[PDB]
């Protein structure tokens, strides 16, 4: 049918959402793994430039959310998250994206309490000597350019496979004209090896390398470096036998080289905090791996498995000689380990297909997770109260999900309810400068985070109407908050016991042949119990209305999109990122599209985003650290009318 461009995406079943991330996006055409989420209800993002902004799903920030590459996990190593998960993921060079949302599956590692979030690359599928190449180019306004290409060749014994982009942009203006400090550059190249010795089995080597810069709007640095590296095995054996449907095995290993400066990409301010030239480069390095068994019998599919994965973090920074002006760059110093965690599970999810119109679905899983504070001293420099010290827990989670086909209608019911504990991650430990009132650190006192969640909802999959409601109330018993107090600002970690709820709905209408409408709805709500208050950063409540027609080789499609202000607030406290600080005003926005199917090799696409050119910020986007000359606790503002053009080749 007729080339589209994606303003939203529709929930496959509302708990599970599966998208082809290679589709043109109309909220924007993303750059980063968190840009393409914003096209998914439920999902908001702190903006934190131009790139590299933080996903938040129904009011969940960070490690809540699991975000999986082919099964691997890529953490961040920036003290401050200038590089999250998503930030090293360019998802037009993955297959398929994956969300499921709540503490709703054990199959993908502990503590996904949010959800879970699966970029994925699908094996080739050569039958004689072949190859096949995708390639895209893009240009915009801002000086914004990407290029991807996605090329294998290969046969029925094996492939080989490469994906590169390579992606920029300038600062971007305002809707009032002010230039934002939001320039960016990354790129990436990956190969994969596949070996496909008989139909039932897949060997496959992965291996690749990215980096980028960006500015920072409100920080006081730049990252100058996002270095990766990546090395995967995966092995796939199915019909081992009658019931022995298929076996699973891979290790992952991911190295993240981050460099954080006030020079490189911008000159130091000599009225600031950090008046001299000053660089932090810090690193992050895990291996990990999963063997998964699927057995299939009866009216039964068990899924049974471990997992097991190692990270740690090391840091260095570059030295100013006052009475000489002297500078010593960051790498003329030894790494200084800081964290090092582990974690092993064991895991097992039963479906239980009770007749046609009926499903139950039970999963469990046990982890036990540890970490290491090696820091032999702190920042003049003092002693660490807790060098050497080791902590760790065992924590289970599971949850049981009921679906129900009615018989009359194809309407699909669901309602599980969901438990899981979350062992608190490096950010958690270790970014903040005071543990809980009492404590020697954080790092010695900050609980698991145990989330205890009902999810329910519906889908209709009408021949016009199709639409979706999904919903969760839940309570989370010692959240982790930080607080904020203005030497700089300071922040403090805290357990604290929550109550959350919301949900997301949407439509979508076939009106004619031609014409389609849609629309979606997301909410979330949060209630810091343990202090009677909002919680921080929580996402107002936002709308979002598209309207497509298509004839033949060409459509056009517009979109409003509609945020409500966002009064409840919880001033000087939020997560590692930010804080809460002002009430956030509500606005909307207007957007255009359109596509041009060429030949069946070249398509053609084509919009404008913020069509008014509308002045705005969103509530969650960064707010300005104090001590520089930008003001704090302004909100990063969101860019002014954008023009964007891409051409997407198949061959
Ligand atoms: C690797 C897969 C193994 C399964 C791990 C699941 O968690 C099991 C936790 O129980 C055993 C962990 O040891 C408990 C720690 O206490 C030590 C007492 O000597
Ligand atoms: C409410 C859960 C229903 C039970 C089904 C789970 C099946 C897993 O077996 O395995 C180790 C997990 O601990
Ligand atoms: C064959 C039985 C499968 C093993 C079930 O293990 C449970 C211990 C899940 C709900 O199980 C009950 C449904 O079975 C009823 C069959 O009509
Ligand atoms: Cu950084």
């Amino acid at each position: 049918l007729a080339p589209s461009v994606v303003t939203g995406v529709a929930q496959s079943s509302p708990l599970t959402i599966v998208t082809n991330p290679k589709e043109p996006r109309q909220p924007v055409p993303a750059s980063d793994g968190a840009d393409y989420l914003k096209t998914i209800p439920g999902f908001a993002v702190i903006r934190n430039g131009g790139s590299n902004g933080d996903p938040v799903l129904r009011g969940m920030f960070g490690s809540r959310l699991n975000i999986l590459t082919n099964g691997g996990m890529m953490l961040g190593a920036c003290p401050n998250r200038m590089d999250a998960p998503t930030s090293y993921i360019s998802p037009e060079t993955y297959d398929k994206l994956t969300v499921i949302k709540g503490p709703q599956t054990v199959l993908w590692g502990p503590g996904a309490s949010a959800g879970t979030i699966l970029f994925e690359r699908e094996p080739e599928r050569f039958g004689e000597l072949g190859s096949r190449v995708n390639a895209s180019l893009l240009a915009g306004s801002n000086g914004r350019f990407d290029k991807v290409l996605d090329a294998a060749a290969g046969n029925r014994l094996g492939y080989l496979r490469f994906t590169g982009n390579h992606a920029q942009s300038d600062d971007y203006e305002d809707g009032a004209g002010n230039t934002v400090p939001s320039r960016w550059k990354k790129w990436n190249g990956d190969v994969a090896v596949g070996w496909t010795p008989d139909e039932d089995t897949l060997i496959e080597l992965t291996a690749g390398k990215g980096d980028g810069e960006a500015r920072y709007a409100g920080r006081g640095m730049d990252g100058s470096q996002f270095k990766r590296e990546s090395l995967g095995l995966r092995f796939v054996k199915s019909n081992v036998s009658d019931v022995l449907e298929k076996v699973e095995a891979q290790v992952y290993y991911n190295y993240a080289d981050h460099i954080m400066d006030n020079f490189r990409l911008r000159t130091p301010d000599p009225s600031s905090m950090m008046p001299m030239p000053m660089a932090s480069q810090v690193d992050r390095r895990t291996l990990g791996g999963r063997l998964a068994a699927t057995w299939r019998w009866d009216d039964f599919k068990l899924v049974t498995g471990v997992d097991a994965m190692r990270n740690e973090h090391r840091a260095r920074g570059s030295k100013y000689d006052m009475m000489t002006d002297y500078y010593t760059d960051a790498d003329q110093f030894p790494w200084s380990k800081d964290a090092v965690f582990h974690n092993y599970g064991a895991f097992g999810e039963l479906t239980w297909f009770a007749a046609e119109r009926d499903r139950l679905i039970g999963g469990l899983r046990l982890d036990r997770a540890s970490v290491k504070d090696y820091r032999q001293t702190l920042k003049h420099a003092m002693a660490n109260p807790t060098a050497n010290d080791t902590r760790a827990d065992t924590l289970p989670s599971g949850f049981v999900r009921y679906e129900h086909d009615l018989a009359d209608s194809p309407t699909t019911l669901y309602a599980g309810l969901g438990h899981a504990e979350r062992f608190p991650d490096y950010w958690e430990l270790f970014s903040p400068k005071r543990g809980p009132n009492g404590s020697v650190n954080a790092f010695d006192k900050i609980k698991p985070e145990k989330t205890t969640q009902l999810d329910f909802g519906l889908q209709y999959n009408g021949d016009k109407l199709q639409a979706w409601a999904s919903g969760y109330v839940g309570v989370v018993q010692d959240f982790i908050l930080f607080s904020y107090r203005e030497m700089g600002s300071s922040t403090q970690a805290t357990n604290v016991d929550a109550r959350i709820m919301g949900g997301e709905l949407g439509a979508s209408y076939q009106l004619t042949g031609n014409w389609k409408t849609d629309a979606s709805l997301a909410y979330a709500w949060g209630k810091n119990s343990s202090d009677d208050r909002a919680l921080p950063q929580i996402p107002p409540l936002e709308a979002r209305f598209g309207l497509t027609y298509e004839e033949g080789d060409w459509s056009a499609g517009s979109l409003w999109r509609v945020v409500a202000p966002q009064n409840r607030i919880a001033r000087d406290q939020g997560n590692v990122v930010g804080k809460d600080f002002d009430k956030s005003a509500g606005f909307g926005v207007f957007s255009l599209n359109g596509a041009y199917r060429v030949t069946r090799n070249v398509k053609l696409s084509a919009g404008v985003d913020n069509l008014f050119d509308k002045d705005y910020t969103e509530h969650l986007n960064k707010a300005g650290d104090a001590g520089f000359g930008f003001s704090a606790n302004e909100t990063v503002p969101e860019p002014g009318r954008t023009f964007w053009t891409k051409v997407d080749f198949s061959f």
